[PDB]
């Protein structure tokens, strides 16, 4: 339940916390309306973590559901953040690429499905059917990592260099990241229990740090974000 | 309760499914822009519907609401589902006429009201009020087919013949569709229980399916998501 | 609890109503693309209010919160409809100005986050964490009024003079409403409770309609609205 993992928690709602200020403070020096974009959608993105992890921490965003026969603790929080700042990212990296309107659509869309659908397996009292969401958030996971090589990376080339390998680099970032979170939620307390919840809060906040605050770090010191 | 009409949530989410599928395979072989944004919003609508129908088949998104002095059964995934798909599908209609957007907002924000007072209906505990808000939510869908004849035909015609003919048509199957929810919400087990929660169930399916599956063959067929 | 405060809630739904149909009514008189956005958004402020105070009044927005050892009536409907309504508000002055995108995400996601605080501290259970909440709120909060007078006024300026007139008084009553709204909470019922929830329920009432329905009168009486 929420004790042992409290250190995690403290540590990511205090890393989320910082990053937001460095991004708040460090985008002061900037009036460039694009690079102005990716500040806001970049800022706004630990600032929202920031909030959950300190839901978290305080044991708002945290809930009992009943599965295999046993009562087990679920930080439905997560997906409150997930929901807002994993479309955000993508928005970033979509701006990056200048991708038109039916891509972002189609990567917010599934984006929404894939934390929609994890929350209702988060959720879901019969075991068995818990996996099946899992499933489904996977393939809607894998589907944009298809659209960030397929629908993406080639259009990428077709703009400057700069941009290429800023978007290449935090492409190949999100894609690693990204792909952990299904793993550790599948042996986790949310999935088949392997990891204790402990461990398992450990993870994803080493995860969610990297993805947020790692991810900007690299985007807003990267000249690509500004038109020249 | 849930269990007569699991055959309908089973034939719904396996349709919904079935037609996100081919929507998917066959916007493979479109690169216009435009084009990829009606493939974009159209394979999206199925695409939740069918996550929310397999919520519903598999009990989660089905609760008891108290009222008339009963415990009532109470599909409540029907508006999340709606929520966003129906805003969708408003879309998919002002894309193609090419609305400004203060009518997209007009249009998007009145089918939030729909869809938010018809949730706050479905669960009320009060059996009276729960008639107001099927006043207000119904007010709010003549809104909008109000714009979508007054707001919308009007442009429409001031455009290609192709698209104001396809637009036509999607529009008296959005108007003939949508103005039947009204009525199977009131007949039904949300309403006055005239018809039970089997048959309402079927009534939806095969509203559904025909607003988004059916509605989505006759758009992405069309030649009018081209610009030529 | 929900008694004393029905006559206010009652007056809110009531004026809220009225103030929808009059914005409703005088917006038939228009067809300039420009001058559409603001009745759309301005129009829907209102309307989504009325169906928040409606909630309210009829029962159905209340709910008990356990703290300070004791059962405590907390209408949540109220962030329902400012979580929609707040960044509406804002929209309406940011096109005033003709923001930049970056600006607008950056308004729209501190509202999110302070609306979303707010929620979070009205439904705490720790008496102490609830003040947590209501400071972060509060910074975000400020953030938003920052933006108001350091990268809006000073562009309103550089704009035609009958927005930026309009655009400063619109500034004014928002910045002086809006900075009422956390010291009614933390007096009220949500905070240490110095005010009792009848008054508070005013207080919030003549906030609101003011804030809504007198902001949209200046608003849409003005000549800053269409592009001339
Ligand atoms: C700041 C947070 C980030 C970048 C979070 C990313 C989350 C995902 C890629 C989550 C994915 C999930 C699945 C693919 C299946 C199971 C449910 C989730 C939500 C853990
Ligand atoms: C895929 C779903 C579609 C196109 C759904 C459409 C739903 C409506 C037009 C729903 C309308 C309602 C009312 C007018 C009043 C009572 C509550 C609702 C939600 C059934
Ligand atoms: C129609 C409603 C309007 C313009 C509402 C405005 C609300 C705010 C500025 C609310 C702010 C709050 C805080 C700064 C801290 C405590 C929580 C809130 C939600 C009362």
């Amino acid at each position: 339940t929420g004790r042992p993992e409290w250190i995690w928690l403290a540590l990511g709602t205090a890393l989320m916390g910082l990053g937001t200020l460095y991004f708040l403070v460090k985008g002061m020096g900037v009036s460039d309306p694009d690079a102005k974009k990716f500040y806001a959608i970049t800022t706004l993105v630990p600032a929202i973590a920031f909030t959950m992890y300190l839901s978290m921490l305080l044991g708002y965003g945290l809930t009992m559901v009943p599965f295999g026969g046993e009562q087990n603790p679920i930080y439905w929080a997560r997906y409150a953040d997930w929901l807002f700042t994993t479309p955000l990212l993508l928005l970033d990296l979509a701006l990056l690429v200048d991708a038109d309107q039916g891509t972002i659509l189609a990567l917010v869309g599934a984006d929404g499905i894939m934390i929609g659908t994890g929350l209702v397996g988060a959720l879901t009292k019969v075991y068995s059917y818990r996996f099946v969401w899992w499933a489904i958030s996977t393939a809607a996971m894998l589907y944009i990592l298809y659209v960030l090589f397929f629908g993406f990376t080639s259009k990428a080339e077709s703009m400057r260099p700069e941009v290429a390998s800023t978007f290449k680099v935090l492409r190949n970032v999100t894609v690693v990241l990204w792909s952990a979170y299904p793993v550790v939620w599948l042996i986790g307390s949310e999935g088949a229990g392997i990891v204790p919840l402990n461990i398992e809060t450990l993870l994803f906040m080493v995860l969610d740090v990297s993805a947020k605050v790692g991810f900007g770090l690299i985007l807003l010191r990267s000249r690509a974000i500004f038109g020249e």
